[PDB]
């Protein structure tokens, strides 16, 4: 953290911060959410993390250099450490990367390497190749060098997320799957784990070995695992919570705004909330249903009437202020909610539903007051404005999740964040083979248009074929695009270092402080 001057530090400095759920694991190759990625971002670095404005900036690494945008090497800094006091070495990131490739490890992230286009990754994902094969080499203890198959010149702005830090190997083969309990962990980022109480809470403390330990300011950071946002504004109020999680209540917000103006933080996020559908189950596999879906939700309503936080009626997946976003507005978003009522209800009628056999299915959603709230009012609008009946579940975040890529489902609600600011950290996701596919969309069509931004070396062309990439994607209505997210949570007077900057909202405590008070 870098203390402003003058600013009196509090004696104490330990942070609450809510985090929404319990984390679906500490392991940075099991992980795939926001809750789990806040956890992870204390306790393991990569080879470059992000400043507290969000730019990407030194991590393991001090510094790199790329060659035609296709090799790129990493001097990693001599006195990075683990938890332990042992060196972090290139090797750690060789074993590391190779572990996440491996279809062994089953990691939802797996296509990371596909998205860097890692050399040999495909093959590695398929079986056909040994992880040991990917095109990743330690040249030295200090010295990391990844070569890709084609530039790709934002390569480096991938590394900070966490399916790209490293695990510890001595660990890992010890101990498996009890690697990350708090007796066995080992940890390189500025925070280590003391206490993890399933449905409770975890706890880390400072990492004397971090190699930055001298700017750690913050001791002691308890995440909370709570999915009502009214119970963890209730307790940021009573004083127990210093952050609350980044989802807030329908409840409460407006009167919130209005009581503590200064504590309500409301920033722009590189966020899309939307109804996933499950593209490969009738009858969510027919065009017409999916698209009377799309047209019949009115995000008006929506966005300003049930939630009014400040987010965006959303048209398109990727948000339109990812940097290099040329979005094209589809005409369907400027007609008027009866023409696009109408056009839903005819393309039912074709696809053969009636009064009397009407679409009914299922609307999932993570266990939530805002979820319950939304998908309340979605399923009256939608039975309002077309005649469909949904029957609404919940499930806690991680069971959510392997539902989602089970592909036992109907609907269900989602939401993704940028994992980098370019426009394929959203459309890498709907790439026919990709690990984070939760919507099993295979358009080859789609594939064809993403395959081809790296075969071009011209931005515009790039943005273009974005443009159509998001353009075949609503052709075929493969989601419902709902709005795009503000950052909105609530922070105490006291708590330094949170600039709201950040558009993919990558905060580590260790940039953090307490103020007197
Ligand atoms: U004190
Ligand atoms: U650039
Ligand atoms: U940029
Ligand atoms: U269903
Ligand atoms: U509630
Ligand atoms: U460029
Ligand atoms: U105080
Ligand atoms: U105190």
């Amino acid at each position: 953290a870098d203390v402003p001057a003058g600013v009196q530090l509090a004696d104490k400095q330990t942070l609450v911060r809510n985090n929404g759920s319990e984390v679906q694991s500490l392991d940075p190759h099991k992980i795939e959410g926001v809750p789990e990625s806040n956890v992870s971002r204390d306790l393991f670095e990569g080879l470059l993390i992000s400043d507290v404005e969000g730019h990407p900036s030194p991590g393991v690494a001090e510094k790199w250099e790329n060659k035609d945008f296709k090799v790129w090497t990493f001097h990693l800094r001599e006195n990075a450490k683990w938890s332990d006091g042992t060196p972090v070495t290139a090797h750690d990131f060789v074993y590391s990367w190779q572990r996440l490739a491996d279809p062994n490890t089953a990691s939802p992230y797996a296509s990371y390497l596909q998205y860097g286009h890692i050399a040999n990754i495909d093959d590695i994902i398929a079986g056909k190749k040994p992880a040991t094969d990917l095109g990743v080499k330690a040249l030295d203890d200090h010295t990391f060098e990844v070569t890709l198959s084609e530039p790709v010149p934002y390569f480096y702005k991938l590394l900070v997320h966490p399916s790209v830090s490293p695990v510890p190997k001595s660990a890992v083969e010890k101990f498996g799957d009890k690697w990350t309990q708090p007796a066995n962990i080992v940890t390189n980022g500025a925070y280590k784990l003391k206490n993890w109480v399933v449905n409770e809470r975890i706890v880390l403390e400072r990492n004397p070995q971090y190699w930055d330990n001298a700017k750690t300011v913050i001791n002691q950071v308890t995440y909370l695992p709570i999915s009502s946002e009214v119970t963890d504004v209730n307790r940021y109020r009573s004083g127990e919570i210093d952050m609350t999680y980044n989802n807030m209540p329908i409840e409460l917000f407006q009167k919130l705004k209005k009581e503590i103006p200064n504590e309500v933080r409301v920033d722009p996020y590189l966020c899309t909330y939307y109804y996933e559908i499950n593209n490969q189950k009738a009858p969510f596999n027919d065009v017409r249903v999916r698209t009377a879906l799309k047209l019949a939700l009115d995000r008006d309503i929506i966005v300003n009437k049930v939630k009014n936080q400040g987010d965006l009626p959303a048209y398109s997946y990727t948000p339109p202020y990812t940097d290099g976003a040329k979005l094209v507005e589809p005409e369907w978003f400027k007609w008027s909610q009866q023409k696009r009522n109408e056009e839903a209800k005819k393309l039912l009628a074709e696809a053969g539903f009636t009064a009397d056999k009407p679409l009914t299915f299922d609307l999932l959603y993570n266990t939530s007051d805002l979820h319950k709230k939304l998908a309340i009012a979605v399923a009256s609008i939608w039975k309002k404005n077309l005649g469909v009946n949904v029957n609404l579940e919940n499930q806690e975040w991680k069971t959510f999740l392997d539902t989602r890529h089970q592909g036992t489902f109907d609907v269900a609600r989602a939401g993704w964040c940028a994992d980098y600011n370019e426009p394929t950290s959203f459309l890498n996701t709907m790439l026919s083979d990709s690990s984070n596919n939760t919507a099993h969309y295979k358009s080859p069509a789609f594939d064809k248009l993403i395959a081809d931004t790296l075969k071009v070396a011209d931005d515009t062309q790039r943005s273009e074929l974005y443009a159509k990439a998001e353009q075949q994607l609503d052709k075929d209505s493969a989601i419902v695009p709902v709005y795009y997210y503000v950052n909105a949570r609530l922070v105490k007077p006291w708590v330094g270092g949170y600039t709201g900057k950040d558009p993919l909202d990558n905060i580590y405590v260790k940039n953090l402080y307490i103020i007197k008070h």
